[PDB]
């Protein structure tokens, strides 16, 4: 069982589109670790880290970033919710957010995040 992480380095990119996410998904065919590019709606380019990981590695990979301690226990904290097919978990400056099948829930609070993390079971 393994999980999609997208970090968007964008503190204004709300949602990945379904083009968006077949470029992640095709760029981690060969690799578990790579950089795509993607557009925001102004046209401007928004570099892109994605990574292909198991539950275990993905809360490895959240306590290696450079990000508060309660960015870390809201990101630890949710992450299971990812797993569940056609679920998906966004963590960013406004705060958590669960796309269930469009939006079901969304919760605010600051945990000081600057970019926008993306998570999905693949």
């Amino acid at each position: 069982m393994k999980l999609v992480i997208a970090r968007v380095k964008s503190p204004k990119v709300k949602r990945l589109s379904e083009e968006d996410i077949e470029k992640i998904k095709s760029a981690l065919k060969s690799t578990n670790k790579a950089v795509v590019t993607i557009k925001d709606e102004n046209g401007e380019e928004i570099e892109v880290e994605v990574r292909l990981l198991t539950l275990e590695e993905a809360l490895k990979y959240i306590n290696d970033l450079p990000i508060s301690n309660d960015a870390k226990k809201l990101m630890s904290n949710n992450i299971h919710k990812a797993l569940e097919p056609g679920r998906t978990v966004v963590f960013g400056p406004e705060g958590c957010e669960e796309r269930d099948k469009g939006i079901i829930k969304t919760f605010s609070t600051d945990v000081k995040l600057d970019e926008t993390y993306f998570f999905f079971r693949v």
